[PDB]
DNA sequence: CCGACATCGCATCAGC
DNA sequence: GCTGATGCGA
DNA sequence: GTCGG
Protein backbone atom coordinates (compact mmCIF):
# COMPACT_ATOMS: atom_id res chain seq x y z
CA UNK A 1 0.00 0.00 0.00
CA UNK A 2 1.28 3.43 -1.00
CA UNK A 3 0.61 6.29 0.81
CA UNK A 4 -1.72 8.63 -2.27
CA UNK A 5 -4.02 5.17 -1.56
CA UNK A 6 -5.99 6.27 0.67
CA UNK A 7 -3.87 8.63 1.96
CA UNK A 8 -6.47 11.55 1.95
CA UNK A 9 -8.64 9.44 4.06
CA UNK A 10 -6.07 8.09 6.46
CA UNK A 11 -4.97 11.69 7.50
CA UNK A 12 -8.82 12.95 7.74
CA UNK A 13 -9.16 10.15 10.52
CA UNK A 14 -5.67 10.33 12.07
CA UNK A 15 -6.93 14.56 12.25
CA UNK A 16 -10.29 13.23 13.72
CA UNK A 17 -8.08 11.01 16.38
CA UNK A 18 -6.17 13.64 17.60
CA UNK A 19 -9.00 16.64 17.87
CA UNK A 20 -11.10 13.36 20.51
CA UNK A 21 -8.06 12.84 22.76
CA UNK A 22 -6.75 16.58 22.92
CA UNK A 23 -10.15 18.34 22.60
CA UNK A 24 -13.11 16.22 23.36
CA UNK A 25 -10.65 13.91 26.28
CA UNK A 26 -12.25 10.55 25.13
CA UNK A 27 -9.14 8.28 24.54
CA UNK A 28 -11.01 5.74 23.01
CA UNK A 29 -12.47 7.13 20.30
CA UNK A 30 -8.72 8.74 19.92
CA UNK A 31 -8.05 5.02 18.77
CA UNK A 32 -11.30 4.21 17.49
CA UNK A 33 -9.95 6.24 14.84
CA UNK A 34 -6.47 5.27 14.51
CA UNK A 35 -7.49 1.77 14.38
CA UNK A 36 -9.72 2.53 11.25
CA UNK A 37 -6.54 4.42 10.03
CA UNK A 38 -4.20 1.68 10.31
CA UNK A 39 -6.32 -1.19 8.67
CA UNK A 40 -7.02 1.37 5.89
CA UNK A 41 -3.23 2.29 5.03
CA UNK A 42 -3.30 -1.68 4.98
CA UNK A 43 -6.06 -1.56 2.21
CA UNK A 44 -4.26 -2.32 -1.09
CA UNK A 45 -6.81 -0.62 -3.15
CA UNK A 46 -8.18 2.82 -3.47
CA UNK A 47 -11.36 3.38 -1.84
CA UNK A 48 -14.60 4.09 -3.49
CA UNK A 49 -17.35 4.47 -0.96
CA UNK A 50 -17.82 4.32 2.90
CA UNK A 51 -19.73 0.98 2.03
CA UNK A 52 -16.42 -0.92 0.61
CA UNK A 53 -14.73 0.61 3.40
CA UNK A 54 -17.44 -0.25 5.99
CA UNK A 55 -16.12 -3.62 5.45
CA UNK A 56 -12.86 -3.43 7.41
CA UNK A 57 -12.84 -4.21 11.11
CA UNK A 58 -12.47 -1.32 12.82
CA UNK A 59 -14.58 0.97 10.47
CA UNK A 60 -18.39 1.40 11.58
CA UNK A 61 -21.30 3.22 10.38
CA UNK A 62 -20.16 7.14 11.33
CA UNK A 63 -16.88 6.73 9.45
CA UNK A 64 -18.34 5.63 6.45
CA UNK A 65 -20.29 8.85 6.31
CA UNK A 66 -17.40 10.60 6.68
CA UNK A 67 -15.71 8.81 4.42
CA UNK A 68 -18.40 9.39 1.66
CA UNK A 69 -18.55 13.19 2.11
CA UNK A 70 -14.54 13.36 1.91
CA UNK A 71 -15.10 11.24 -1.63
CA UNK A 72 -18.20 13.14 -2.71
CA UNK A 73 -16.44 16.59 -1.93
CA UNK A 74 -12.93 16.63 -0.96
CA UNK A 75 -13.33 17.08 2.44
CA UNK A 76 -15.07 17.10 5.79
CA UNK A 77 -17.05 20.07 7.11
CA UNK A 78 -17.02 18.92 10.68
CA UNK A 79 -13.28 19.33 10.14
CA UNK A 80 -12.84 21.99 8.47
CA UNK A 81 -14.68 23.86 10.84
CA UNK A 82 -12.71 23.02 13.85
CA UNK A 83 -9.59 23.59 12.27
CA UNK A 84 -10.68 27.16 11.87
CA UNK A 85 -11.62 27.39 15.34
CA UNK A 86 -9.24 29.27 17.94
CA UNK A 87 -10.10 27.11 20.81
CA UNK A 88 -10.03 23.93 19.82
CA UNK A 89 -6.77 24.22 17.47
CA UNK A 90 -4.65 26.40 19.99
CA UNK A 91 -5.46 23.32 22.77
CA UNK A 92 -4.59 20.90 20.11
CA UNK A 93 -1.39 22.51 19.31
CA UNK A 94 -0.08 23.01 23.02
CA UNK A 95 -0.18 18.84 22.98
CA UNK A 96 2.98 18.77 21.04
CA UNK A 97 4.45 19.91 23.78
CA UNK A 98 5.64 16.82 25.66
CA UNK A 99 4.43 17.37 29.64
CA UNK A 100 1.25 19.01 28.21
CA UNK A 101 -2.12 17.26 28.03
CA UNK A 102 -5.20 17.45 26.97
CA UNK A 103 -5.78 18.62 30.46
CA UNK A 104 -2.97 21.30 31.08
CA UNK A 105 -3.44 22.28 27.56
CA UNK A 106 -7.11 23.19 27.96
CA UNK A 107 -6.17 24.89 30.92
CA UNK A 108 -3.40 27.29 29.55
CA UNK A 109 -5.95 28.34 26.41
CA UNK A 110 -8.88 29.39 29.69
CA UNK A 111 -6.04 31.85 30.74
CA UNK A 112 -5.60 32.92 27.45
CA UNK A 113 -2.22 31.28 26.94
CA UNK A 114 -2.63 29.53 22.90
CA UNK A 115 0.93 29.69 21.24
CA UNK A 116 4.64 28.76 22.22
CA UNK A 117 5.67 32.69 22.98
CA UNK A 118 2.71 32.62 25.23
CA UNK A 119 4.42 29.94 26.80
CA UNK A 120 7.70 31.15 26.99
CA UNK A 121 5.91 33.94 28.13
CA UNK A 122 4.75 31.83 31.38
CA UNK A 123 7.26 29.98 32.11
CA UNK A 124 6.75 29.97 36.08
CA UNK A 125 3.28 28.30 35.25
CA UNK A 126 5.31 25.55 33.60
CA UNK A 127 6.40 22.32 35.44
CA UNK A 128 9.84 20.83 35.16
CA UNK A 129 8.77 18.64 32.54
CA UNK A 130 6.77 21.01 30.66
CA UNK A 131 9.88 23.25 30.58
CA UNK A 132 11.94 20.49 28.91
CA UNK A 133 9.24 19.66 26.66
CA UNK A 134 9.03 23.70 25.79
CA UNK A 135 12.97 23.63 25.59
CA UNK A 136 13.29 21.03 22.70
CA UNK A 137 9.74 21.37 21.02
CA UNK A 138 11.61 21.31 17.61
CA UNK A 139 14.33 18.20 18.45
CA UNK A 140 11.45 15.76 20.33
CA UNK A 141 9.34 16.25 16.82
CA UNK A 142 12.63 14.89 14.85
CA UNK A 143 13.56 11.53 13.86
CA UNK A 144 16.70 9.78 14.88
CA UNK A 145 18.97 7.81 11.60
CA UNK A 146 19.74 4.29 12.68
CA UNK A 147 23.63 6.11 12.21
CA UNK A 148 22.93 7.98 14.42
CA UNK A 149 20.91 5.61 16.91
CA UNK A 150 24.28 3.17 16.30
CA UNK A 151 26.39 6.26 17.74
CA UNK A 152 24.25 6.21 20.48
CA UNK A 153 24.08 2.34 21.64
CA UNK A 154 27.93 2.72 21.23
CA UNK A 155 27.82 5.20 23.84
CA UNK A 156 25.52 3.42 26.00
CA UNK A 157 27.00 -0.27 26.05
CA UNK A 158 29.67 1.40 26.59
CA UNK A 159 29.70 3.66 29.58
CA UNK A 160 27.14 0.74 31.32
CA UNK A 161 29.77 -2.04 30.62
CA UNK A 162 32.19 0.66 32.42
CA UNK A 163 29.94 0.96 35.62
CA UNK A 164 30.07 -2.96 36.16
CA UNK A 165 30.61 -5.33 33.55
CA UNK A 166 27.46 -7.83 35.08
CA UNK A 167 24.87 -5.35 33.89
CA UNK A 168 23.11 -6.36 30.48
CA UNK A 169 21.85 -3.61 28.00
CA UNK A 170 19.60 -3.97 25.68
CA UNK A 171 18.40 -1.11 22.96
CA UNK A 172 14.65 -2.25 21.84
CA UNK A 173 12.13 -0.25 20.24
CA UNK A 174 11.86 -0.61 16.41
CA UNK A 175 15.76 0.26 15.99
CA UNK A 176 16.29 -3.63 17.51
CA UNK A 177 14.16 -4.67 14.53
CA UNK A 178 16.34 -2.57 11.82
CA UNK A 179 14.12 0.26 11.36
CA UNK A 180 15.86 3.38 9.66
CA UNK A 181 14.72 5.50 11.77
CA UNK A 182 13.73 6.38 15.32
CA UNK A 183 11.58 8.45 17.43
CA UNK A 184 13.67 7.98 20.65
CA UNK A 185 16.18 5.36 22.19
CA UNK A 186 14.20 2.56 24.63
CA UNK A 187 16.88 0.99 26.74
CA UNK A 188 16.24 -1.81 28.76
CA UNK A 189 18.65 -3.02 31.89
CA UNK A 190 18.96 -5.51 34.44
CA UNK A 191 21.67 -7.36 36.59
CA UNK A 192 21.81 -10.40 38.61
CA UNK A 193 21.80 -9.33 41.84
CA UNK A 194 17.93 -8.03 40.74
CA UNK A 195 15.50 -10.52 40.96
CA UNK A 196 11.67 -10.81 41.51
CA UNK A 197 12.17 -11.94 44.91
CA UNK A 198 14.99 -9.62 45.70
CA UNK A 199 20.37 -2.72 45.27
CA UNK A 200 17.75 0.30 44.70
CA UNK A 201 20.59 2.36 43.14
CA UNK A 202 21.22 0.17 40.40
CA UNK A 203 19.74 2.74 37.90
CA UNK A 204 20.88 5.87 39.59
CA UNK A 205 24.71 4.58 39.09
CA UNK A 206 23.83 4.26 35.24
CA UNK A 207 22.38 7.20 34.67
CA UNK A 208 24.69 9.46 36.85
CA UNK A 209 27.84 8.00 34.65
CA UNK A 210 26.00 9.02 31.02
CA UNK A 211 25.41 12.34 33.13
CA UNK A 212 29.26 12.43 33.73
CA UNK A 213 30.24 12.22 30.08
CA UNK A 214 27.87 14.38 28.65
CA UNK A 215 25.67 11.94 26.97
CA UNK A 216 22.48 12.87 29.28
CA UNK A 217 21.31 16.41 29.28
CA UNK A 218 17.89 16.48 30.85
CA UNK A 219 16.00 14.69 33.20
CA UNK A 220 12.10 14.55 33.01
CA UNK A 221 11.72 11.74 35.55
CA UNK A 222 13.72 9.49 37.70
CA UNK A 223 13.00 6.53 39.86
CA UNK A 224 14.25 3.22 41.55
CA UNK A 225 13.01 1.16 37.79
CA UNK A 226 12.82 4.04 35.33
CA UNK A 227 14.55 6.59 33.90
CA UNK A 228 12.73 9.38 31.61
CA UNK A 229 15.44 12.06 30.05
CA UNK A 230 16.83 13.42 27.12
CA UNK A 231 20.43 12.97 25.72
CA UNK A 232 22.58 14.47 23.06
CA UNK A 233 25.85 13.00 20.74
CA UNK A 234 29.02 15.21 21.07
CA UNK A 235 29.41 17.69 18.30
CA UNK A 236 31.88 16.77 15.42
CA UNK A 237 34.72 19.38 15.01
CA UNK A 238 33.51 21.82 14.02
CA UNK A 239 30.30 20.62 12.68
CA UNK A 240 26.60 21.50 13.39
CA UNK A 241 25.54 19.72 16.88
CA UNK A 242 22.76 17.03 16.70
CA UNK A 243 19.56 17.36 17.93
CA UNK A 244 18.66 16.19 21.37
CA UNK A 245 16.93 13.13 21.84
CA UNK A 246 14.21 11.34 24.36
CA UNK A 247 15.91 8.53 25.99
CA UNK A 248 14.12 6.29 28.68
CA UNK A 249 16.02 3.49 30.47
CA UNK A 250 13.72 0.58 32.86
CA UNK A 251 15.49 -1.67 35.29
CA UNK A 252 14.07 -4.73 35.42
CA UNK A 253 14.56 -8.18 37.32
CA UNK A 254 16.69 -10.75 35.87
CA UNK A 255 13.91 -13.67 35.52
CA UNK A 256 11.58 -10.63 34.38
CA UNK A 257 13.91 -9.31 31.51
CA UNK A 258 13.70 -11.31 28.38
CA UNK A 259 9.90 -10.89 28.81
CA UNK A 260 10.85 -7.20 28.75
CA UNK A 261 13.10 -7.42 25.66
CA UNK A 262 10.51 -9.05 24.01
CA UNK A 263 7.68 -6.92 24.64
CA UNK A 264 9.65 -3.68 24.16
CA UNK A 265 11.13 -4.39 20.98
CA UNK A 266 7.25 -5.07 19.33
CA UNK A 267 5.83 -4.05 17.07
CA UNK A 268 2.42 -3.34 18.64
CA UNK A 269 1.01 -5.79 15.97
CA UNK A 270 3.19 -8.50 16.69
CA UNK A 271 2.70 -9.03 20.40
CA UNK A 272 -1.20 -9.32 19.79
CA UNK A 273 -0.65 -11.75 17.01
CA UNK A 274 1.74 -13.43 19.04
CA UNK A 275 0.10 -13.05 22.44
CA UNK A 276 -3.23 -14.88 20.74
CA UNK A 277 -1.33 -17.39 19.35
CA UNK A 278 0.25 -18.06 23.23
CA UNK A 279 -3.29 -18.52 24.79
CA UNK A 280 -4.48 -21.09 22.16
CA UNK A 281 -2.03 -23.14 24.05
CA UNK A 282 -3.20 -22.10 27.06
CA UNK A 283 -0.39 -19.48 28.03
CA UNK A 284 -0.78 -16.03 29.22
CA UNK A 285 2.36 -13.84 27.98
CA UNK A 286 2.46 -10.19 29.42
CA UNK A 287 5.11 -7.26 29.64
CA UNK A 288 6.29 -9.17 33.08
CA UNK A 289 5.77 -12.96 32.67
CA UNK A 290 4.70 -16.23 30.81
CA UNK A 291 2.00 -17.56 32.93
CA UNK A 292 0.05 -21.16 32.24
CA UNK A 293 -3.88 -21.44 32.58
CA UNK A 294 -5.14 -23.73 34.75
CA UNK A 295 -8.42 -25.77 33.68
CA UNK A 296 -10.57 -23.43 35.16
CA UNK A 297 -8.55 -20.33 33.60
CA UNK A 298 -6.10 -19.76 36.84
CA UNK A 299 -2.70 -18.69 36.47
CA UNK A 300 -0.24 -20.82 37.61
CA UNK A 301 3.25 -19.68 38.97
CA UNK A 302 5.38 -17.79 36.69
CA UNK A 303 7.38 -19.76 34.56
CA UNK A 304 11.38 -19.98 33.96
CA UNK A 305 12.29 -17.63 31.52
CA UNK A 306 16.15 -17.25 30.52
CA UNK A 307 16.22 -16.30 26.97
CA UNK A 308 13.67 -14.56 24.10
CA UNK A 309 13.38 -18.12 22.19
CA UNK A 310 12.49 -20.04 25.21
CA UNK A 311 9.06 -18.22 25.61
CA UNK A 312 8.94 -18.76 21.66
CA UNK A 313 9.42 -22.57 23.26
CA UNK A 314 6.75 -22.55 25.01
CA UNK A 315 4.16 -22.10 23.16
CA UNK A 316 5.23 -24.20 19.85
CA UNK A 317 6.58 -21.77 17.51
CA UNK A 318 10.01 -21.14 15.71
CA UNK A 319 12.10 -18.01 16.94
CA UNK A 320 11.54 -15.27 14.83
CA UNK A 321 14.50 -12.48 14.39
CA UNK A 322 13.34 -8.72 15.58
CA UNK A 323 14.04 -7.88 11.80
CA UNK A 324 11.13 -9.81 11.36
CA UNK A 325 8.57 -8.98 14.02
CA UNK A 326 6.72 -6.71 11.94
CA UNK A 327 3.81 -8.28 12.64
C1' DC B 1 -28.74 -1.66 25.28
C1' DC B 2 -24.49 -1.16 27.07
C1' DG B 3 -19.57 -2.05 28.83
C1' DA B 4 -14.69 -2.83 26.90
C1' DC B 5 -11.42 -0.66 24.57
C1' DA B 6 -4.01 -2.60 28.53
C1' DT B 7 -1.67 -1.16 32.18
C1' DC B 8 1.95 1.10 35.06
C1' DG B 9 6.03 4.27 36.85
C1' DC B 10 6.78 8.78 38.15
C1' DA B 11 5.52 13.76 39.18
C1' DT B 12 2.22 16.51 41.22
C1' DC B 13 -2.15 17.64 42.85
C1' DA B 14 -6.38 17.06 46.25
C1' DG B 15 -7.35 16.06 50.71
C1' DC B 16 -6.71 14.67 55.51
C1' DG C 1 3.54 15.34 57.33
C1' DC C 2 1.00 11.56 54.96
C1' DT C 3 -2.19 8.71 51.36
C1' DG C 4 -4.67 8.44 47.39
C1' DA C 5 -6.25 10.49 42.73
C1' DT C 6 -5.03 12.39 38.62
C1' DG C 7 -2.24 13.71 34.66
C1' DC C 8 1.17 12.24 31.57
C1' DG C 9 3.87 9.38 28.54
C1' DA C 10 4.80 4.97 27.22
C1' DG D 1 -16.57 5.30 17.44
C1' DT D 2 -16.64 0.23 16.85
C1' DC D 3 -17.45 -4.28 18.34
C1' DG D 4 -19.74 -7.78 20.56
C1' DG D 5 -21.85 -9.93 24.90
NA1 LIG E 1 -17.25 -2.90 9.92
NA1 LIG F 1 2.17 16.58 25.16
Amino acid sequence: PQETLNGGITDMLTELANFEKNVSQAIHKYNAYRKAASVIAKYPHKIKSGAEAKKLPGVGTKIAEKIDEFLATGKLRKLEKIRQDDTSSSINFLTRVSGIGPSAARKFVDEGIKTLEDLRKNEDKLNHHQRIGLKYFGDFEKRIPREEMLQMQDIVLNEVKKVDSEYIATVCGSFRRGAESSGDMDVLLTHPSFTSESQPKLLHQVVEQLQKVHFITDTLSKGETKFMGVCQLPSKNDEKEYPHRRIDIRLIPKDQYYCGVLYFTGSDIFNKNMRAHALEKGFTINEYTIRPLGVTGVAGEPLPVDSEKDIFDYIQWKYREPKDRSE
